[PDB]
């Protein structure tokens, strides 16, 4: 059922609530042992978001290999992205092992340092070219080398050297700055803008690592993105761009991290993200 059809149908009947919590209810449950083992309780932002035991991405240590995150791939879209918390003051020189040993190419950030007058993450990238970031903790080194600041985003470059071998690597982070404190932007012209820089950047390509994506929870808002961006590709690849079952794609990407779309206004956002990104 051509998905645009289907919204003005739950529009009208003012059902999103009821869509909402169907998937919701059949959502995947799978065991997230390693994320409540007491030793990483200080590793977790929220205590009912955690990441799966059987798609959780590894630090590659003996010490503690536990981050809150999770490998998100979609076999039919041929797209991988790993989706994490908004990191930590004590989770900041793990958030970029991680970039580091998963190679990606660049950082996706939803959320602003503050909102709703309270932190929603650490302040983890370097201000100015002259003041770089070290992490000891994990042997890494990230400057600041250019910054283009647009009304929606912000572009920066950043440059990280792990220190242990001295090799260095360019990478992207895409900021969207004008989520709003509360509900979901009016329009998604901004959003779909967004999420075509990101991919004129070679960041969503397998020539590099899976994309990080991330909020503060890292299923709301990251959640939207990479539903959007998966529901278009298909659509540009399969006989029959109507056979894209936006629920259905929730479903599968739902196997992967829990809680993924936090919200009915979400759902509805990400409807019109994909029906306006169809044209
Ligand atoms: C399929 C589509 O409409 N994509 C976009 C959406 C919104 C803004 C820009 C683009 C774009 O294509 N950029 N190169």
């Amino acid at each position: 059922m051509e998905m645009e059809k289907e919204f003005e149908q739950i529009d009208k009947s003012g059902s999103w609530a009821a869509i909402y919590q169907d998937i919701r209810h059949e959502a995947s449950d799978f065991p997230s042992r390693v994320a409540k083992l007491p030793k990483n309780k200080n590793r977790n932002r929220y205590r009912d978001v955690s990441p799966f035991d059987h798609s959780r991405i590894k630090l590659h240590q003996e010490d503690n290999d536990y981050i809150n995150a999770s490998l998100i791939k979609m076999e039919e879209a041929q797209r991988s992205y790993i989706l994490t918390q908004g990191p930590l003051p004590n989770t900041v020189g793990h958030f970029w092992e991680m970039v580091w040993e998963q190679k990606s190419r660049g950082v996706v950030m939803l959320n602003r340092v503050m909102e709703k007058g309270s932190l929603k993450c650490a302040q983890y990238w370097p201000q100015k070219e002259e003041k770089e970031m070290i992490f000891e903790d994990t042997n890494l080194k990230l400057t600041l080398i250019s910054e283009d600041i647009k009304s929606y985003y912000t572009v920066r470059q950043l440059e990280l050297e792990n220190l242990t071998t001295q090799e260095t690597r360019e990478i992207l982070h895409f900021h969207y700055t004008t989520w709003p404190d509360f509900g979901v932007p009016e329009s998604p012209a901004s959003f779909l803008n967004f999420l075509f820089k990101v991919r004129e950047s070679g960041s969503l390509s397998p020539e590099h690592g899976p994309v990080v994506v991330h909020c503060s929870a890292g299923i709301g808002r990251s959640g939207t993105f990479c539903l959007a961006d998966t529901c278009l590709l298909l659509m540009d690849k399969r006989k029959d761009p109507s056979s894209v079952d936006i629920k259905k794609v929730l479903l599968e990407m739902r196997k992967f991290r829990m809680g993924l779309i936090q919200t009915a206004d979400q759902l509805r956002f990400s409807y019109l993200a994909v029906i306006e990104g169809a044209k």
